[PDB]
């Protein structure tokens, strides 16, 4: 009894383009599987047409992962000349009691490093200046570096928000609604790795681990160019 987001043809590309990870790393729906119409609690499309991610538990994931076409993952060079680009309209609801971050989009490497992950947070401190219900941004200092840089994108609102993630010559955007956010933020600490999109919710460090993140987006594609 739930709805695939295949049957929208605003999400054929994007499917096509990707496979679905859930609860954690493991895929459970190939780009192939996606479009045959698959559909569960944790994604489905709602009745006014968003594909709904939904997980409970810390660490764990509905989550979309950049692929080919061809079947081959998304592999791009993370600083090259060649830009990549991320697009998604995302509604983020009040999440539940206990959910205290929820990673919506990402930017990660080919192993085991975010790149940039763009996050709902209940609060964050920065520079000694405490935030409330926030969007952020997240950018690893390197791959031998746990700690990152983060910057404030917007205060969290349940209306539909157009967000653009632009990389490209080892330098990093971010456009909210169509006003940059993060301009240019160095990435040359990927040098030498390849990368790919996330888009979904990603539950961080929850305090109530049987709690829902819950994510919507009612538009998403990823693309390159030159
Ligand atoms: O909480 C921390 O100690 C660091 O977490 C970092 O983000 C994590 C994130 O919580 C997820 O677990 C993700 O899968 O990996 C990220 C990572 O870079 O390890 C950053 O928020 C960092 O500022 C914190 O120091």
């Amino acid at each position: 009894f739930y709805t695939a987001p295949s049957t929208e043809s605003k999400f054929t590309e994007v499917l096509s383009k990707a496979k679905l990870q859930y609860p954690t790393s493991t895929t459970v729906a190939f780009a192939d599987d996606l479009l045959d119409g698959y559909a569960a609690s944790y994604f489905y499309l709602t009745s006014d047409l968003y594909m709904q991610f939904q997980v409970a538990g810390s660490s764990q994931r509905s989550e979309l992962r950049e692929m080919e076409t061809s079947g081959d993952e998304a592999a791009w060079d993370c600083t090259g000349s060649t830009a990549h680009v991320a697009s998604a309209q995302i509604a983020i609801p009040v999440q539940e009691d206990g959910i205290e971050e929820v990673t919506i989009l990402q930017v990660h490497d080919s192993d085991v490093t975010p790149v940039l992950r763009i996050s709902w947070v209940s609060s964050i401190t920065i520079d000694g200046v405490t935030s409330e219900d926030v969007v952020l941004a997240t950018i690893r200092n390197g791959i031998d570096d746990s700690t990152a840089t983060k910057t404030v994108l917007q205060a969290h609102t349940t209306s539909r928000t157009e967000f653009n993630i632009n990389v490209q010559n080892s330098k990093l955007s971010i456009t909210v609604d169509g006003t940059t956010e993060l301009d240019e933020a160095d990435i040359s600490q990927f040098d030498g790795s390849t990368c790919y999109f996330k888009a979904g919710a990603f539950n961080n460090n929850p305090t109530d681990t049987s709690a829902n993140a819950r994510i919507k987006m009612y538009e998403l594609e990823w693309v390159d160019h030159h």
